């Protein structure tokens, strides 16, 4: 039996799913700790490594593993359900085991992914400071037609401080925070001017490091649900740009109070994709 997590249907994915659209020839890098590609719940179809000694295939943190199957766990009779189960899955292996890499091993992954033609980059992932060289690599991924999505933080808040990471925090990346099943903020969501939207980041179930599934918290788990929702929306509407796809998520999004904590809201794909 296949387990349908809480965050599908509360972003509205079952619907669009439903009509038919999931994903399929659309091309989304997961810019982690890489994914267990012998899963029999997910389809690698391909990656790179910029991590020294490990190859992009092998996941010995379960971060990645978690994050991809949110974005395209298998559709069939076991495990859970991906957001976009038909999307063409890349592993991009930019972190190692303990969950950590360098700035030149994500910018690596940032252009090796605009090089190699992906529509959507996820980036569970971020830190206090950010480079130049990682802003130009994510502005210029974004200006080629590249889907950057980001998680933004898990640094709750302050009173009235910014707590958005890099490479969240930059204009062409659009900052994911966290809600849970009843749709109200976690409280480990980062907050600041730069939130844009909010998805499913608190008890989310999905695939997990030697054929099983486990349960995550975090602003790198909602993240993943907008990169499925991205990826849906163009498996609909191929001729959207970047930008209009962006557009059309926030533009959408059900509305849950001040944009400091909830950015433009939750996120609904069924309205998204039109
Ligand atoms: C996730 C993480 C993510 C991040 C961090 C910091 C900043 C940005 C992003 O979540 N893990 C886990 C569970
Ligand atoms: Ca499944």
């Amino acid at each position: 039996a296949q387990t349908v997590p809480y965050g599908i249907p509360l972003i509205k994915a079952d619907k669009v799913q439903a009509q038919g659209f999931k994903g399929a020839n659309v091309k989304v890098a997961v810019l982690d700790t890489g994914i267990q590609a012998s899963h029999p719940d997910l389809n690698v179809v391909g990656g790179a490594s910029f991590v020294a000694g490990e190859a992009y295939n092998t996941d010995g943190n379960g971060h990645g593993t978690h994050v991809a199957g949110t974005v395209a766990a298998l559709d069939n009779t076991t495990g859970v359900l991906g957001v976009a189960p038909s999307v063409s899955l890349y592993a991009v292996k930019v972190l190692n085991s303990s969950g950590s890499g360098s700035y030149s091993g994500i910018v690596s992954g940032i252009e090796w992914a605009t090089t190699n033609g992906m529509d959507v980059i996820n980036m569970s992932l971020g830190g206090a400071s950010g480079s130049t060289a990682m802003k130009q690599a994510v502005d210029n991924a974004y200006a080629r037609g590249v889907v950057v999505v980001a998680a933004a933080g898990n640094s709750g808040n302050s009173g009235s401080t910014n707590t958005i990471g890099y490479p969240a925090k930059y204009d062409s990346v659009i900052a994911v925070g966290a809600v849970d099943s009843n749709s109200n903020r976690a409280s480990f969501s980062s907050v600041g001017a730069e939130l844009e939207v909010m998805a499913p980041g608190a008890g989310v179930y999905s695939t997990y490091p030697t054929n099983t599934y486990a349960t995550l918290n975090g602003t790198s788990m909602a993240s993943p649900h907008v990169a499925g929702a991205a990826a849906l929306i163009l498996s609909k509407h191929p001729n959207l740009s970047a930008s209009q796809v962006r557009n059309r998520l926030s533009s959408t999004a059900t509305y849950l109070g001040s944009s400091f904590y909830y950015g433009k809201g939750l996120i609904n794909v069924e309205a998204a994709a039109q």
